[PDB]
């Protein structure tokens, strides 16, 4: 440790994409790509997010941008997304596209289905989120998936992603 | 909001560098420059880290590189260190350089003083974690700093770091 965090990666196979997907969403955060929100909002405050493949929800923002998340819009309910963590491949299923306010923050609760629960979340979500609509930031267009599988790295890279090669995820 | 984070930027008098600090210690945050702990370290477990200049142990890993904290073993108690947000110019003084294990997870505690506390911290430090020996990573070198000043931004940049200039912190 010190410091011990990995990253992950996410890989799209409608869109044909895939990032490292940093850590928080600042401005210098998702400069260049995507990045994991560190805290899910609730009622009762700010709490530490899921990481990947977790129990709660990873949420990710991404500019609406020609590398990143322009293409967002594409995704329908049952597409697939691949979260990569250290260990694992953990493929998503798209539940719901929607457009919200950018004051929408329940989006990112853990369970972005019962925003005001109080209680551990049992289910592992993906949200993506980026600016909408296209040219614009009055709106925010959300994605959200539910974990549907779980595939050790051990096993092999999933063969709607094995072309997704990288360039060059832990210290 | 969606995303409503903000990054920082961390100034080193003394060695006459200046960074934007991202958020997050996995690789990919910190490949480029210094990166923010999101999370402390206490006996009860990980709890949000302080954001800049405020109560709690603001934490940054840099890799013990040329453009990153290779000149770290340079600093002294005494020296300044400064770290912006949106706000204020926080300014910090050093109080402790050490060398620790790798595993010495207290040193990003809220208060790396008492890391065994389970109480809410009272006192503002700034923590830089990097690589030690030169070109080991058999330990890791720490400096603590303490929050000496907090000056609003409208009063203009502190002299010591006013030729600092960006090159381009919010959303
Ligand atoms: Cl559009
Ligand atoms: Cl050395
Ligand atoms: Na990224
Ligand atoms: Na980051
Ligand atoms: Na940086």
């Amino acid at each position: 440790p010190l410091p011990g965090s990995a990253n992950s990666r996410l890989y799209i196979p409608k869109t044909d994409q895939n990032w490292v997907v940093v850590s928080g969403v600042g401005p210098e955060d998702i400069k260049y790509g995507p990045g994991w929100y560190p805290e899910s909002w609730t009622p009762e405050g700010m709490v530490p997010a899921a990481r990947a493949g977790q129990p709660g929800n990873y949420a990710v923002a991404g500019h609406r941008v020609a590398a990143v998340f322009w293409d967002l819009d594409k995704l329908e309910e049952g597409d697939e997304l691949v979260l990569e963590d250290a260990e694992n491949f953990y493929t998503y299923q798209v539940v719901e596209s929607k457009v919200v306010l950018p004051n929408a923050i329940e989006v990112i609760a853990p369970d972005p289905f019962n925003p005001e629960s109080t209680e551990e979340p049992e289910k592992a979500y993906l949200t993506l989120t980026t600016c909408h609509p296209k040219l614009q930031n009055s709106h925010r267009l959300i994605v959200h998936a539910e974990l549907v599988d779980t595939r050790p790295k051990e096993r092999g890279m999933p063969d709607n992603i094995a072309h997704m090669a990288p360039e060059n995820l832990e210290h």
